[PDB]
């Protein structure tokens, strides 16, 4: 840590406090962060620093010493959230809705492609600079409900198959989390603000409807199912994501299915009509 200078703190992650740090010899600004060691850990996470994409937070490298753990991320000045808040008056444009779905999506295909998933994206961990790219962040650091200051970990983009109990969840659980995100940039609210896991699950069935044997073979012996659940219809999504255009709604449908197996994969969600006239913008930070 000798080797680092904190500059100031970027805020309470899932896994521990991130603090912009200078690299007190190269001069390199970083995001440093202290992990709350196993060598399970140790290994997996040696894994990621061959992880490199565009539009991957870059891990620069990990230490290990005093027997703690720090990682050294790629510093970007800002994250979703904030620029969705900051846009929530007037919105964000869709060019640039598309063009960051679009990069995610690649993000997504290449972590996938390496058999790796995200398991807990949100607006919180995509992070943007001011060229108009756009980075998955912490990205397989997940392979708690509180995180160590006690904050609630968010449930809104979780995948329908995770809060019903499955255990062997697949690559299909970030392309759920992406779509939630797509349609709070567009509609500029959350789709789905569960504080609960069974609030969560009742708000998905509201909009999407109580799923069954024909719409998602097996979901009815899951091990959270229960055949009291209430029985909502399905609403149109003309009605859930307007004014998004057809081609939006066609894939936003896609990336929503309820069975993980139907759900469109990321490589192909890139081929969709929506994004044949993707651009980059540069957006206003
Ligand atoms: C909650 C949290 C904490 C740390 C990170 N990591 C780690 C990784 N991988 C970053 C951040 C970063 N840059 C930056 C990120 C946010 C930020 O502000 C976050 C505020 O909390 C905004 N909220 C209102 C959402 C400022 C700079 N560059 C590289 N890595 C992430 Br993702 C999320």
């Amino acid at each position: 840590m000798e080797n680092f200078q904190k500059v100031e703190k970027i805020g309470e992650g899932t896994y521990g406090v991130v603090y912009k740090a200078r690299n007190k010899l190269t001069g390199e600004v970083v995001a440093l962060k202290k992990i709350r060691v196993p060598s399970t850990a140790i290994r997996e996470i040696s894994l990621l620093k061959e992880l490199n994409h565009p539009n991957i937070v870059k891990l620069l490298d990990v230490i290990h010493t005093e027997n703690k753990l720090y990682l050294v991320f790629e510093f970007l000045h800002q994250d979703l959230k904030k620029f969705m808040d900051a846009s929530a008056l007037t919105g964000i444009p869709l060019p640039l809705i598309k063009s960051y779905l679009f990069q995610l999506l690649q993000g997504l295909a290449f972590c996938h492609s390496h058999r790796v998933l995200h398991r807990d994206l949100k607006p919180q961990n995509l992070l943007i600079n001011t060229e108009g790219a756009i980075k998955l962040a912490d990205f397989g650091l997940a392979r708690p409900v509180r995180t160590y200051t006690h904050e609630v970990v968010t449930l809104w983009y979780r995948a329908p198959e995770i809060l019903l109990g499955c255990k062997y969840y697949s690559t299909a659980v970030d392309i759920w989390s992406l779509g939630c995100i797509f349609a709070e940039m567009v509609t500029r609210r959350a789709l789905f603000p569960g504080d609960s896991e069974i609030d969560q699950l009742f708000r998905i069935f509201r909009t999407l409807g109580t799923p069954d044997e024909v719409v998602w073979p097996g979901v009815t012996s899951m091990p959270d199912y229960k055949p009291s659940f209430p029985k909502w219809a399905r609403q149109d999504f003309s009605k859930v994501v307007p004014p998004l255009d057809e081609d939006g709604r066609s894939l936003l449908s896609q990336m929503l299915h309820y069975d993980p197996n139907k759900r469109i994969s990321a490589k192909a969600a890139l081929a969709h009509p929506f994004f044949q006239d993707v651009t980059k913008p540069v957006p206003h930070l």
